[PDB]
């Protein structure tokens, strides 16, 4: 057990999902892409970052499902949309991140920026 922000943290610094990265050497300050989907699915890519916060809950296995290709495509993307979901009301509850500045408008590149709360005590 570990808290989202923590977790989130090392994923960032891992640097192994693309899109979510460090933008300051202090580490300060991150982006987190921020797709809009609306109506549309969820393709795998779209929905990596999401996942791994499921399989941290386990919520979905690390290896994934013993279905055929096909199926086990479709039995990840009806899951995508709440993994999502779950991700997105985590990050907002993580009041330690605070929203400096919203790009998920560009849809070649959408994100959210965010910095390190500047009055974390204990
Ligand atoms: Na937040």
């Amino acid at each position: 057990r570990v808290l989202f922000g923590d977790w989130l943290l090392g994923e960032v610094s891992s640097g192994q999902y693309e899109g979510l990265q460090w933008l300051n050497e202090a580490r300060t300050v991150f982006r987190v892409p921020w797709k809009h989907f609306g109506r549309r699915d969820l393709d795998e890519e779209d929905a990596q970052i999401f996942k791994a916060w499921a399989v941290a809950r386990g919520r979905w296995p690390p290896s994934g499902v013993n279905l055929p290709p096909p199926e086990a495509e479709a039995a990840e993307r009806r899951e995508r949309r709440g993994w999502k979901t779950n991700f997105r009301c985590a990050l907002h509850s993580t009041g330690r991140f605070i929203l400096r500045q919203d790009n998920s408008g560009d849809p070649v590149d959408p994100h959210k920026v965010y910095e390190l709360s500047r009055e974390l005590g204990s």
